[PDB]
């Protein structure tokens, strides 16, 4: 029967008998070797966590919230079935993570497999997919009441949206309700970044801005558009408006760390290296690289943090290149940040631009004495897209609010019936530059480069423009 | 000589004999019995702290700082008497503060004597005066190295500002920065806030987003106007920007939570009730009142909460209408919030216009059967200012920063050169609208006034407008 | 209908109506004007919090053990009923606390109606009582499907124990486990400690080593001696000797601080010296003492920390010499602590023996040069008995335990089986010596009559006995 | 020039440059490849942490002590230099941890290389050593004014203590003081302690009972025999007793938790059987296995928590064995608990018995029906040795204290001077038995051995025994 695992962020969580059973699997406890916060914790030291805790409190969350709903509302007939079925899917969203997590969907896949489309998300969907058939969990859910068609169908959707109107399957439009839970699609709101904005805060010593707790207490199911949706009391608009501010910061501060994403280029640098030589045995010992193990969850079973020290260890003149590179890690020679920048009013950048910026900062011709004249090559350019979720849009304006006159009236409230101190837009870009060549001469010259490019493309004045670049700043009017 | 204290927030802060003397004076150890928050402990039950422990905490946060800026640079020459005139100007800040602390400055004076001008800064000034005389300080300051004259001035200016170009006598443009520690005039960013962010954070069980021993960590003093100031590190200009939105998030949640606020109301109701009849001694045996204990710090120092039980358990029938006021407090019946709504555009109200605003929601007339018709002094109005401490003005803006390759010079950091997700105002207003008759149909009747008198001055939608005047909202085209 | 709170320890915490009833009342508003910690306030700045914010906790905690145990356990048929009682009983436990909390039952009263036996238990009961009739809450129990004959008796029986084998009335011996939640008289495991450790610890800047949350996870019912009771499970055995550890080491630390307990001394001592002069209203209009007060709760209800001020701020000389004692606690000027000793072997010491101590100590004649020559009456000695909450006896031998191979089987677990770095005693006694004569010279004196009178009745070696008495010490050989 | 990192546990460390370069070295990094609690993340998956995030701690507090003695006692002469040797101590001394920490040296090396005796204290030198050299950190040494010679012996001897009177030569009696910072050798109480306590305690979820930072503030430094030594001021005595009894809890509920122990040991036997077949290449190319890494510093850096991972994902048949175990592990299919007691009175058990209990087991005849029959190498017995860190003696014997009358004045504390309430013994030994065979038979009998055993040698009686052993319990009176 039940456990039960103490976590420093909610306290002893309870475990069903089917949830233990899903957790204790080659599949599940793979996410033990998987980083949070990927090359965070080369920033931030208390960022050892990895998504297997992680995974444990979104389960818990997911659990609490159906289970205050169905307290405060019997009428809405939750199931200890529909209970379990919102807990496996909390347990099971991360199970898709790849090493150093967003790192890995985030810059390795989108590099080495460039055509092939792919989320961490697909790959939940298929891992768990594949821990259900490889471990007879099937027989056990039934043992508990669950119908493993309908259920497991319930269960992706949750996770990944719906396979192809209503358009979900698992469930009907009167447990709309249940989708918004682990993996809101509507507007973002849901107990993932509950648990990780807690978590990562007291790991990383940041502190936490939002009260999950508090807004369960305050959530309801009304209708909605014939839909029944969970709905938040009025006056916590002001809390959810926060709850984005916050996961911004954490995105400046931590996420997006210009040192910590310059770490993860270097990793994934060295596994574009290594993914021609490293082989990982899949299904009937057949075998994958890095970048194939995507298409089978036996293999990708065993691709995980691992990897990083497999290459830094290795002894193979094949991986000198992508050793060479882990080692500079270690040694702290690190690619050198040169600026950050934005676009300047309507300006956006797509990815397929991503690949010729290098080739445009070296182009720049800055108007001061160089010893070295550096290339395209010489230069990393990141893009970074802050938004509140939902790119150019406010993900306020995609919730219900419920009032305590009316409690089963749903409405709708504007940002001008909160607040004139909120934000006029939602998404941004930020440009880094940093530069491979690390001596003083190289770096003052990419300073040189870099700022001469802003100015040519129009872009903001980087903060420290006039220290850098003193000869450069002051051909723009603008800038001052 | 010196002593250690054990505090929740800072741990264990060393206390120099001087500023024990200063401490265990009736003038300070009043403090101990004022709320920090007033009557928000009526609605946050965490809140029991005194204003004492928040003045023990900015007197050591003021002795880091500027502890820190003399191991970083010797070359500034800060003596330990500059030490020691920052911590007590840093214990004394709060000197000034009356009974539920902003009520009584905010709320009370101003209604109960209109013509004087009076804060609890100019309080602290008077208190700290009569702390020092009453308690022979003056011989112990002496006795460690301080100049009366000089020291004395230079505490009340940091407090205060100027006592009336270079306006500061005290201290020289060269210790410029001693003035930024204490009570920032220029941008507000100071360590009393630090104080308050972390010690109201912990009681109230909310969150604070804001790291100060980061902050101090990285700052630095620099030339700037010829004027050494205290600069940021120029990355930490998000935390900066962070800091307020905290500032304002504490505000909307706490400070003025809009029970809260009404609960500082009646207890001003009270005490305006109560303050022909009580009489407080002051300076040889004359007699002052509650409205009038301002102009005696003899009498100011026997002014605390107090007052509130005092009048609560008098028999007195004098004060039968204040008593009864309270009393309606312990069986909490309130007076009751109606809504809330703000200015729309350029729209903004001033102090005298005040008391006029019960008059105008009592005279709308609402196409809605009435059983009972409202009156002005039924209506309580309450406008709160929401800015970022410097009105409309923008206090990032009046903050100077250093870059890592050029540490002395100072620079100045735009919005746009940080963020489009940040507001774009940074003052707004807040109108709130509560009802002395509390039984239902008052309160239904009310809600037509205040929601008409919104519609009719043009403001915004409450958000349950049509939830609470369903037959009100249709009539504007704006709302729907 | 429900309200929900936010306390910093807890959460948010949902109140059912029939508490919220109960709590808006002036007798239970009252524990908001009574510090938890009485004079550790002055000791521990953090300290600030009143028993109003304890009893909520308290009512939260009994809540959700009992909640658990309904949960874990349907065939102990626990009712919402039964739930609400155990909550209210949490709730009021606290009651009947008098001014600085345990200063007035544990000093003043003794002291003050010597022939009067009076606990704050006793006054819980009787406050209740009147809080019941006083607003007409018997109808709103009802309501609630509550019987007020049964249950009223049982909330009492909780609080008290029997208001006179099965002793009790309120409830028979199948739900004697309601009974071990809010009060346990049997070994003193209650949410009430669990609360304190949580609160206080957060308050005073001490960290907790004691969960309560996962006791409550493991926590079942079980049959002993035909009566049911609640039970821990084995191996949570050293967590709950580690329970009492922290609760001693909070009685060391801070609820006996030595200087906490001297300004308690003072207090104590100035309403003596007021109790004369001091009149409060009771019922009819009738008169009453600080210390007749407890004889009519409606006067009772008006006794809060209030006292102190009134006291302080008063102008009447019939109070001058009250007045000036709390004077010298605003200056520091405190009786001076002048060493701490243990009774040796079996020594033992009675309450009643306590008034002859200091005529002991000056008694003794120690053979150095003394200046001034002390008197019984400028010695204060105060005895304080540490123990495990049982005099001699060991808590945890009065424990049920259950192991998971026999969930349903109770046992019971010796000393010996946990560990043998366990304490051999669970009770002893300090003795504290203060001198009122706070010079140089005095001070000097008074510590050799002290360690020669520890000498004398062959008590332990004060800790500083060399530095203090360096003449005295060499004398007995056991010493050194 | 000097960094500052962010730890959750200690806030903004600020790092000289010279420490940074001792940190940047693949040497150092290989902790963040070492759990600090090994297989206690698989119970508490709090629990991520590794040693390297510890070991900036232990330099962090190591630099906070000797800066605060320093600015107590000027007349001490502590130079930057002794401060910067303190801190590379602090670093370090955690270098020569292997794979899952204590498991490595604690399990698997005296088990796999049985004839050498080896410690992680031994490695930290060792490790350290090759760091120096491998990184040309001697000239960066110089360059900041340390003296290589006598301060890389300094920094060994307070790691290791006396590389073979003052034993010391890295510095004189007048810094005896310093050796007791990092490691001492005397008592016990080092910073090291300090900063697993906390990060321990943040991460496990439970709370720490030890204020440090208190410690450090009362901290100075007296003349002891012919030595300066570290004193604790007398009061904190208490604090003392109490951090010894909070690290016995940590082992209790966390480092020896009986399934964190068989974990170990799954993990233990593991390693023993790829021992043979695992290859590490050191110096020279020269290949090394797991138990002989550690004696070529260039492999030994390469050896971390990765090795388990290597033989999870292997595909190699000779280590068929090994991975089947780790994937035991996977499933959780562990080795079972049968239960825990201890040796009566005198009786204690030396490491040379340790191999023989397991057939003691097996040779216990319980009167009762046995299904199976079970064999000594289907028992695995664990003893645990628990004490105050000196086996029997009291390690506040052997602590200096200072009163506040005569601070320079050292003096010693008896444990009588402190409290009745104190254990009278300070060591002692648990045995855990656990059983291969995991079916509900082969655990029933295993119960029966178990307890028949523990009757056999007159041990104490298993908490649970009646419950697990009824047939067994009743044939010894002193149970019962
Ligand atoms: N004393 C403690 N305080 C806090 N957390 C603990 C303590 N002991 C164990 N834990 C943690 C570790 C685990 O994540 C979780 C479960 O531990 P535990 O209760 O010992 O389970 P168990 O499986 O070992 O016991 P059993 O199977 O015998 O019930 O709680
Ligand atoms: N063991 C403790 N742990 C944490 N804080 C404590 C402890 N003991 C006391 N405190 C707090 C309470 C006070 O605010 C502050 C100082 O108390 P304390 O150190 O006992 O000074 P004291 O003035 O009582 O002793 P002395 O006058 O003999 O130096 O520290
Ligand atoms: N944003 C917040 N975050 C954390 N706690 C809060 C916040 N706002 C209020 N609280 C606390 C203060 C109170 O103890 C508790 C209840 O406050 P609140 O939810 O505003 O009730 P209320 O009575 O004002 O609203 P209503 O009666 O309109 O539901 O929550
Ligand atoms: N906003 C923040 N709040 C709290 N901690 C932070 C924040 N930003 C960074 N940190 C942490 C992460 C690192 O452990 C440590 C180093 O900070 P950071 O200032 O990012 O150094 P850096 O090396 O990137 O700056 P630079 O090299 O430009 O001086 O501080
Ligand atoms: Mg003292
Ligand atoms: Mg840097």
């Amino acid at each position: 029967t039940m456990k039960v695992i103490n976590d420093p962020i909610h306290g002893h969580i309870e475990l069903h008998p089917l949830l233990v059973r899903i957790i204790d699997t080659p599949q599940f406890q793979r996410l033990r070797y998987i980083k949070q916060l990927g090359g965070g914790y080369y920033v931030f030291p208390g960022a050892s966590h990895n998504r297997f805790e992680h995974s444990l409190g979104v389960g818990y969350l997911a659990g609490c919230l159906v289970h205050a709903l169905g307290e405060k509302q019997p009428e809405l007939q939750i199931s200890e079935r529909d209970v379990l079925c919102v807990q496996i899917a909390g347990l099971c969203r991360n199970l898709g993570h790849g090493p150093f997590s967003h790192m890995f969907d985030g810059r390795f896949i989108p590099l080495a497999r460039p055509e092939v489309k792919w989320t961490h998300e697909q790959g939940s969907v298929m891992m768990f997919e594949h821990l259900i058939n490889s471990n007879g969990i099937k027989p056990v859910m039934e043992q508990y009441g669950l119908i493993p068609e309908e259920d497991i169908c319930f269960i992706k959707e949750q996770i990944v949206g719906p396979l192809e109107l209503w358009p979900y399957k698992g469930r009907p439009e009167n447990k709309s309700f249940l989708y918004e839970i682990v993996s809101n699609k509507r507007n973002g709101i849901d107990v993932d970044k509950w648990d990780y904005f807690a978590r990562d805060c007291h790991h990383l010593g940041i502190q936490n801005n939002f009260d999950y707790k508090r807004f369960i207490k305050f959530a309801r199911v009304c209708e909605v558009d014939n839909e029944l949706r969970i709905c938040a009391r009025d006056k916590e608009v002001g809390n959810l408006y926060d709850m984005f501010h916050t996961r911004n910061s954490l995105h400046r501060r931590a996420y997006q760390h210009k040192v910590g994403n310059i770490i993860d280029t270097m990793i994934t640098d060295a596994f574009l290296k290594a993914d021609d030589y490293i082989e990982i045995t899949g299904a009937g010992g057949k075998k994958y690289r890095i970048s194939t193990a995507i298409d089978d969850m036996e293999a990708y079973t065993k691709l995980t943090d691992n990897i990083f020290l497999e290459i830094l260890y290795s002894t193979d003149p094949k991986l000198k290149d992508a050793r060479e590179i882990l080692k500079q890690i270690e040694y702290r020679n690190l690619f050198k940040y040169v600026g950050e920048t934005q676009p300047t009013g309507q300006i956006k950048i797509k990815r397929e631009d991503y690949e010729s910026l290098p080739k445009e900062v070296a182009s720049a011709k800055p108007k001061v004495l160089l010893d070295v004249k550096l290339k395209a090559e010489d230069f990393i350019v990141d893009v970074i897209n802050m938004d509140y979720g939902m790119q150019e849009k406010n993900p306020i304006d995609h919730v219900s609010f419920y009032c305590k006159t009316a409690p089963n009236r749903a409405i709708r409230i504007t940002k001008n019936q909160v607040s004139q101190l909120l934000p006029e837009k939602f998404a941004e870009q930020l440009i880094r530059v940093y530069c491979k060549k690390v001596d003083r001469k190289s770096l003052y010259a990419a300073r040189q480069y870099f700022v001469q490019w802003c100015a040519d493309r129009n872009f903001t004045k980087p903060q420290d423009g006039d220290v850098i670049a003193p000869l450069i700043t002051p051909q723009k009017k603008e800038w001052n």
